[PDB]
């Protein structure tokens, strides 16, 4: 299974209509299921309450499970186990080994009063909720316990939040493997997380991770790992620039200049041979229909804000004034890139193309794909500029079908 993380925080203003276009795009691309990931506000209970009857006028199918996020909410049981409960019975509830689907972020230094985490997190939440008659699949993101997070005794999966490099370095699987190894060996589920991107810049958050072909080589890993399950960090997390969802609802504040006009589309649908491949256990994606990505920064990584309340974001230095085009092929095509007078040609072959030219400011990135002498497809980004009023590393995308 693949599910999404999604942050049901940014859904004040969502009707159910909101809800059912969300789970339409992500069915279309192969995802499964929302994790959804809550704060403590009283009316995000409502709305996950349009969340799972969305769910259920699209599709019998598509899971939805509680992701209580313990970095926002308290070490509240009865709000825990009474939510857990709320949405339990609803027909999109999704259940494992017949009891209910439940995870988090964070939490690992909750006790409950407790001598220690696991006392805390059974005693408090978990027995209670199976003494009701719903036995949970308690599945915790406790990244900060390591290999110690499966060896919790309440756990009975772990996830992952170890989804990007953290250096200038490539991404690397190590951890994955070692945590899929673990949950085998100790008869555990083990969900891998899968992200696109990552750029954050609020007064409280101010970094970027290494992204670039981040959410090509992280697929690749997921292929070759194998983990038990995945959560793509994230649908809507406008804050921290990895959505992948459309845009809608409400934005962070102080997110909104580098998120405004920033579509994510192309990273939720390029996904779908990698997911399909995942599913039926290939080696490599399965390509059935053809397709040009791309995405790129706004400006060159070095340009200086003109007017930024925030400094310099760190890791803004690992990444490269590229523009990043991927191209599904099922024949030989001809693939152009142009920005400005930097251009480049570049002979596509069945399968999985990777192709990139430098960045050049104050032009507007063009893409064409032909074949036999006659073009397939066309497009243009938009322009890259010298500077802006504040610091931008999240990336536009686009996709031309063809």
């Amino acid at each position: 299974m693949v599910v999404a993380h999604f942050i049901v925080g940014n859904t004040y203003p969502y009707t159910v209509s909101n809800w059912e276009e969300d789970i339409q795009d992500a069915i279309a691309v192969g995802i499964d299921g929302f994790a959804l990931n809550m704060g403590s506000d009283a009316w995000q209970v409502e709305r996950i309450e349009d969340a799972y009857d969305a769910a259920a006028s699209v599709s019998s199918d598509f899971k939805l499970f509680i992701s209580f996020d313990m970095s926002i909410i308290s070490a509240d049981a009865d709000f825990i186990e009474g939510v857990v409960r709320r949405f339990a019975d609803k027909p999109n509830q999704l259940y494992y080994d017949g009891k209910v689907f439940v995870s988090t972020f964070a939490g690992e230094t909750d006790t409950f009063g407790y001598s220690d985490v696991s006392t805390g997190w059974d005693s408090a939440v978990k027995e209670p909720l199976a003494s009701a008659g719903y036995p949970i699949y308690f599945v915790p993101s406790w990244t900060s316990l390591g290999q110690g997070a499966l060896e919790e005794s309440v756990a009975d999966g772990f996830l992952s939040w170890n989804a990007w490099p953290t250096t200038d370095a490539d991404m690397n699987d190590n951890d994955d493997i070692g945590y899929q190894n673990l949950a085998n060996s100790l008869g555990k589920l083990y969900v891998a997380p899968v992200s696109p991107w990552f750029y954050t810049h609020l007064s409280y958050k101010n970094w970027a991770y290494k992204s670039d072909w981040l959410i090509i080589d992280r697929w690749n890993e997921m292929l070759s790992v194998q983990p038990d399950m995945i959560e793509v960090l994230t649908w809507n997390d406008y804050g921290e620039s990895h959505y992948i969802g459309n845009i809608q609802g409400a934005l962070p504040a102080g997110s909104e200049g580098y998120v405004d006009g920033f579509d994510h589309t192309a990273w939720r649908y390029l996904m779908s041979p990698y997911i399909s491949a995942y599913k039926l256990g290939l080696s490599e994606p399965y390509i059935n229909f053809e397709s040009l990505f791309y995405w790129y920064r706004p400006t060159p990584k070095s340009a200086t804000a003109t007017a930024d309340s925030l400094s310099y974001p760190s890791g803004g230095d690992y990444m490269e004034d590229e523009i990043f085009v991927l191209v599904y092929l099922l024949q030989s095509a001809e693939v152009t890139v142009t920005c400005g007078s930097t251009t480049q040609t570049f002979s596509g072959v069945p399968g999985v193309n990777q192709f990139t030219i430098p960045m050049e400011t104050n032009a507007s990135p063009s893409f064409t794909v032909a074949r036999q002498g006659g073009t397939l497809a066309s497009g243009t980004g938009p322009e890259i500029v010298d500077s802006l009023s504040i610091y931008n590393f999240n990336a536009y995308t686009g996709v031309l079908y063809f």
